[PDB]
């Protein structure tokens, strides 16, 4: 892999995204959607051969229930985390050593390193108040909490309302320094965030 994408999702909007109902009530919070070893050119790696097989402890799972829930059905959390490890975590060796280290690394980014996107936005005076916002104000807020580096944003359109859904912070191969995210969505895409009137 070349770099990492750490993607967080705003639960309220995810649960308004498609024909799959969230059986559990969402919070107005950004929690983790993925940590993806990624490639600068072409497709990202997927399902890389593993180097070890490990069991998760309850305490790790309890933190992931809070920081990385399956927002559609929390009863499917274990199989959901197993797939994130198998599809993505497995491709980050040796920076990511094993399954437990993969999830501990995500918790370290979100909590210790203050990468909780709800917190970064709140520090810039942007709360989940359901207001229409300019794209640059959301981008400026994230860059101010991420070493000036440009995030990748995902939005969705619902009727006449476009809402913010995901924010990705990208980092270098070691995951120790942020980098600008390559590959932003093109304007024709229904995942593209327009310059104005984004609801959050
Ligand atoms: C990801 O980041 C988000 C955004 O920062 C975290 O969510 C935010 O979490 C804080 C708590 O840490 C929460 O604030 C509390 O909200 C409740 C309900 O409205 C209040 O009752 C709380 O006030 C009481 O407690 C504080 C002590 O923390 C005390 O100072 C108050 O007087 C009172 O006893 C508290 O409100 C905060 O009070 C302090 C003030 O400085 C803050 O401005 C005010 O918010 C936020 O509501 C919550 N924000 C959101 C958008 O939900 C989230 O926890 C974090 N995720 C993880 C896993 O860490």
């Amino acid at each position: 892999y070349d770099y990492f994408q750490f993607t967080q999702q705003y639960q309220l909007a995810v649960c308004n995204s498609n024909r799959t109902l969230c059986k559990d009530p969402p919070d107005k919070l950004f929690t983790v959607h993925g940590l993806w070893p990624s490639n600068m050119v072409g497709p990202d790696p997927s399902k890389c051969p593993i180097k070890n097989i490990r069991k998760r402890e309850k305490l790790l799972e309890h933190q992931l229930e809070i920081i990385w829930p399956n927002v559609f059905d929390r009863t499917k959390n274990n199989l959901f985390w197993d797939k994130e490890w198998m599809k993505h975590g497995s491709c980050g060796y040796p920076t990511i050593d094993n399954e437990n280290h993969y999830f501990e690394t995500v918790i370290k980014m979100y909590i210790s390193k203050k990468q909780n996107v709800s917190r970064i936005l709140s520090k810039a005076k942007i709360e989940p108040d359901g207001k229409k916002r300019a794209l640059l104000d959301i981008e400026n807020a994230i860059r101010n909490g991420a070493d000036n580096k440009k995030p990748k944003l995902k939005c969705q359109k619902k009727g006449t309302t476009t809402e913010l859904v995901e924010i990705t912070l990208c980092s270098d191969k070691s995951g120790e320094h942020f980098i600008d995210c390559p590959h932003p969505f093109e304007p024709i895409s229904p995942h593209y965030c327009p310059t104005n009137n984004i609801k959050y």
